[PDB]
């Protein structure tokens, strides 16, 4: 349940936080109107994850699942989360390579329906189902990094070194972050309970600090965002 | 209750699965920008379908409600469904003939209320009140139907006979399957139980399979997506 | 609980119902393509309203909360409303000032929040963390009232007369009517009882008429609409 990981709830709220603060207190004087685009989209990320991971702190974001033939501590709001700042940070990597909006709506709708899919699996009665579900998901996640990778890349060689590098750096990162997801999701309380709820938390946290503020990070703070 | 129709919710299932990867299996190689608005449009539909077809399956989609002095099963899954899916068929419609920004935010926010209070409808417990949500509902939807059926057509007269021509197959196909709709809720489960859930369902299977399916085959499948 | 305050409800589901059939009749035969989106935006405000409403006089919208050591009547429904409406009506203002895309991502994320965190606020169950909610919801309001009244108004500037005026009605109404939702909220029953529900109800139904139908009057019989 919520206790023993109450702290890396508490740590992960105020990365967010404060995350939220550092990118909001530096696009504030920013006339380069695509690079307004950025800090919006990038800013609301963090800000989005602070309140989700404040209601798992309070205490709301938890929820009780029966399955497996007992109760279980189920953190929902991730799915409240994610459902937003997922298609954010996806939308930060086409703006940055100039995607075609075909591709943007298809990559927006592949991510809906992996947190969608997500999010019912954790909530599924039937032990057995909710593996289904996350094989979905699986399935639709990495056709996303699949188009990251291979198509958005592409993208990339046509724009300036400074953005094909950028790019560079933050697609390696998310690819190699988002796919960890899946394999916390299968060995925790979600699914196999093989890792403690304990251990769980602290990883989403690491996770979601370094794919959301780290990735900020990484492109705020390069010339990448500018015309 | 779910058991009697589980076979519609299962082929269903399968004839959406199938059907995106038939979408899927075909706009691989697209370069034409266009198009490719259109396949990942389209694609998304039936995707979301499957999802939506897999949660009445395995029972989550469907909830109790009671009223008429009783419990009811209500499949409430085809609402998170159709909130999605009616509007990027509407979006489709709207690509293929120009539509002007103000009718497809317009035409989008009618499609919202209209599955909005069709799902509030299908969940009120006053019996009789179930029947206002579905007044307006059905109202919404024909504003709907109106606009597409002598705006859009209008627009289509402008395009090239390629696809003034698809446009009006599509549009007496949605005209005249999303008009079955309503009179399926009335006459089922949700409203005057005067058919069963058994043939409820291979009801809404029929007009969805049609409406999706069938929809993006025949757009799909033209040389209208096309610049 | 409802019933004192029936006759709120129902006042406001008629007017926002007026307000719809109002703003519908009178952008029929628009060509304006840029008026015709103001319609389509600000004839969705009230039509959404009075879904809504006609669910708080209806007795959906409303669930009950145990807080305070005690159980609690709260209208759910005026989030699911504001949720739309609100972005809509900050869309409007975007148009007519020609607002950065940037900026209006921003503000409509704000938004979300603003909503989103007073919802949560007015669901959680520990009384006094629904003044932290309360706390970071009006956080987010102030953020917004902020860029439309410096930010906004400087983009309006480079508008004719006609717009620069129009607008500033707009930004005077909105930031000042706005701002009392969050003292309604903390003094009503989801706050602090200082207030009856039934003058709370009363409270809001002016507001949201004023802050909707007012403004939609307003902005729709003013020329600043056209291009
Ligand atoms: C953009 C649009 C305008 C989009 C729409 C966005 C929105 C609709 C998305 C929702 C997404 C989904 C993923 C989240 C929902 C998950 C869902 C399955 C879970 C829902 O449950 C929670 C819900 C309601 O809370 C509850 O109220 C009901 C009515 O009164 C009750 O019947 C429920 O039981 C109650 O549930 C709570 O309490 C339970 C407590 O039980 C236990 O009690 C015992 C008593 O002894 C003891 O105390 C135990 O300890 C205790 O647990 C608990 O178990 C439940 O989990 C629950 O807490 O909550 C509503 C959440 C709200 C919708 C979250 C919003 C997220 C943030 C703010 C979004 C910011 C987004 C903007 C929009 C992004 C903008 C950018 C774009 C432009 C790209
Ligand atoms: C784009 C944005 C980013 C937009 C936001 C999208 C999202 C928020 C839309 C939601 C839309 C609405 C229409 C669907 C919700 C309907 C709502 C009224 C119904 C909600 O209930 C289900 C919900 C939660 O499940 C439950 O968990 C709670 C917390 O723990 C519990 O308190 C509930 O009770 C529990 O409910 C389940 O179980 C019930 C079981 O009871 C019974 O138990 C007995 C025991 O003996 C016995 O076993 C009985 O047989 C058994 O029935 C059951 O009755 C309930 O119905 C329920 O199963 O579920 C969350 C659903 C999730 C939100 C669906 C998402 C849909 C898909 C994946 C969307 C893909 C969308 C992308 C976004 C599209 C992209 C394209 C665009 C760009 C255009
Ligand atoms: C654009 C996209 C495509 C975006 C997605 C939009 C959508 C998902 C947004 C939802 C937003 C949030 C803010 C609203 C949800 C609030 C949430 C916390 C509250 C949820 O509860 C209500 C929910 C389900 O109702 C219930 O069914 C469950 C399953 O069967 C039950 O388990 C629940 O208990 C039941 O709850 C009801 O009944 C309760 C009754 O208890 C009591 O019973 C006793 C008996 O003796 C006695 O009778 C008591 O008097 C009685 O009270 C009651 O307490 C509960 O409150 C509840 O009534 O409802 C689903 C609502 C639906 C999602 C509302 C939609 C809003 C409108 C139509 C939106 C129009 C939007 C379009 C999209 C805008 C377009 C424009 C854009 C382009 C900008
Ligand atoms: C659906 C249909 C295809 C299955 C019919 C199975 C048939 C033999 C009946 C037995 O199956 C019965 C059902 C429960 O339904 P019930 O009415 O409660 O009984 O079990 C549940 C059955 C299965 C566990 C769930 C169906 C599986 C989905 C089709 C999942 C697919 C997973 C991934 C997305 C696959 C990616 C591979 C891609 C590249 C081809
Ligand atoms: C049981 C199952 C049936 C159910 C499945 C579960 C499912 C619900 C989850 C899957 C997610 C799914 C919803 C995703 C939908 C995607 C769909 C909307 C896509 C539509 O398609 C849009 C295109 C975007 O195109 P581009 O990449 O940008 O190409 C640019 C080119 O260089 C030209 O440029 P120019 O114009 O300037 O000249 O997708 C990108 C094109 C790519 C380059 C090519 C991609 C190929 C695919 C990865 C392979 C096809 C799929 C496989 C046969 C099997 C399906 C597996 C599933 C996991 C995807
Ligand atoms: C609202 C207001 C207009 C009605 C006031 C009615 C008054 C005589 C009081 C009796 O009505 C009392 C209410 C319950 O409220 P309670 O507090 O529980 O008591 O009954 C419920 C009353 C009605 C069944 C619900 C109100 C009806 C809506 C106004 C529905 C309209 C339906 C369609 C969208 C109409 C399209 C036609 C268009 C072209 C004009
Ligand atoms: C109790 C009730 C009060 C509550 C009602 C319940 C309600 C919640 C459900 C109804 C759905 C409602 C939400 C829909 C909102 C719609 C609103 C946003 C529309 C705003 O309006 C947007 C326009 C889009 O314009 P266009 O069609 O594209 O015109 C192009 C022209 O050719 C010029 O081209 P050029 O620029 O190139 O020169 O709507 C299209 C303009 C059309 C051509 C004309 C349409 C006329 C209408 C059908 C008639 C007006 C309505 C009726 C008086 C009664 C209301 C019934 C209700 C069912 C609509
Ligand atoms: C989070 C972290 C920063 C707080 C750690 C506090 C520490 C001393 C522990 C005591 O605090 C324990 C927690 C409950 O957690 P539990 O596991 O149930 O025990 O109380 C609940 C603690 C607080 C009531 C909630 C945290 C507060 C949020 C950080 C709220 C901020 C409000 C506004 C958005 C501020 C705008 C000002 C801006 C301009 C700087
Ligand atoms: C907080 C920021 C980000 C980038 C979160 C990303 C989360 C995912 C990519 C989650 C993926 C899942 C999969 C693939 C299947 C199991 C369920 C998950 C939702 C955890
Ligand atoms: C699955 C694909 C589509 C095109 C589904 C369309 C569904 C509708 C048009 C439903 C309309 C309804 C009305 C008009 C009123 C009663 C409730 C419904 C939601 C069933
Ligand atoms: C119906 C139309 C509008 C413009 C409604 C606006 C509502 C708000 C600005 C509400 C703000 C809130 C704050 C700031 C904090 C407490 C909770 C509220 C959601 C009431």
């Amino acid at each position: 349940t919520g206790r023993p990981e109450w702290i890396w709830l508490a740590l992960g709220t105020a990365l967010m936080g404060l995350g939220t603060l550092y990118f909001l207190v530096k696009g504030m004087g920013v006339s380069d109107p695509d690079a307004k685009k950025f800090y919006a989209i990038t800013t609301l990320v963090p800000a989005i994850a602070f309140t989700m991971y404040l209601s798992m702190l309070l205490g709301y974001g938890l929820t009780m699942v029966p399955f497996g033939g007992e109760q279980n501590p189920i953190y929902w709001a991730r799915y409240a989360d994610w459902l937003f700042t997922t298609p954010l940070l996806l939308l930060d990597l086409a703006l940055l390579v100039d995607a075609d909006q075909g591709t943007i709506l298809a990559l927006v709708g592949a991510d809906g329906i992996m947190i969608g899919t997500g999010l019912v699996g954790a909530l599924t009665k039937v032990y057995s189902y909710r593996f289904v579900w996350w094989a979905i998901s699986t399935a639709a996640m990495l056709y996303i990094l699949y188009v990251l990778f291979f198509g958005f890349t592409s993208k990339a060689e046509s724009m300036r070194p400074e953005v094909a590098s950028t790019f560079k750096v933050l697609r390696n990162v998310t690819v190699v972050l988002w796919s960890a997801y899946p394999v916390v999701w299968l060995i925790g309380s979600e699914g196999a309970g093989i890792v403690p709820l304990n251990i769980e938390t602290l990883l989403f946290m690491v996770l979601d600090v370094s794919a959301k503020v780290g990735f900020g990070l990484i492109l705020l703070r390069s010339r990448a965002i500018f015309g």
